[PDB]
């Protein structure tokens, strides 16, 4: 069930910078001049993994920056790439987020504050049989949050970074 992911550069918003190893994402100062690939998020600061899941159970781990500005989890493949989307379950993203110095599950219309400790590394567990996306703090595999979803399509690991001082990294 453990998966080895890499970030898909064709999906990445042109302001993002992906590390050479395709495991890390940060936000650059300027938009790169990149082609208008159909998979590319052209406005929101997102990138997907190159691999998505249609069935079964899979998990991966994400190292998280201490500073505000990231969100990560999963997106349905049909998430709109072109134009400005809301970052919400209805628009096809199921994510945890750090901002305002607080961790959130990005529920809508109101986000859900989590009372977890400081997070360093998070396991994401996607179960398409059960219909759930779950997040655990790695150190004691402490459950943080589950979204229950009836996924009817391929689901991709999702990352977003909208501040220059933070990052996400597929671990290790
Ligand atoms: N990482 C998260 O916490 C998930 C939110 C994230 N937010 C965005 O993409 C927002 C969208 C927006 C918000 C307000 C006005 C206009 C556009 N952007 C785009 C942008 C470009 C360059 C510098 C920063 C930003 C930024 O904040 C997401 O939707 O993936």
């Amino acid at each position: 069930e453990k998966v080895e992911l890499t970030l898909d550069p064709d999906t990445a918003n042109p302001r993002l910078i992906l590390s050479l190893d395709l495991k890390g994402v940060r936000l650059g100062e300027r938009a790169q001049d990149l082609p208008n690939h159909p998979c590319r998020f052209d406005t929101n600061t997102r990138v997907l993994a190159s691999c998505g899941f249609s069935s079964g159970r899979h998990h991966w781990e994400v190292e998280v920056g201490s500073k505000d500005g990231w969100a990560f989890g999963v997106a349905r493949e049909s998430v709109r790439r072109k134009g400005l989307t809301p970052f919400t379950p209805e628009e096809g993203v199921w994510a945890l987020q750090l901002n305002g110095g607080q961790y959130w599950a990005v529920t809508s219309p109101e986000r859900s504050p989590l009372s977890c400790g400081h997070l360093s590394r998070v396991r994401v567990a996607l179960d398409l049989e059960v219909g759930a996306v779950s997040f655990y703090a790695v150190e004691d595999m402490r459950h943080l949050y589950t979204f229950r979803v009836n996924f009817q399509e391929r689901v991709f690991p999702l990352f977003s970074v909208c501040s220059t001082g933070t990052y996400l990294r597929i671990w290790p």
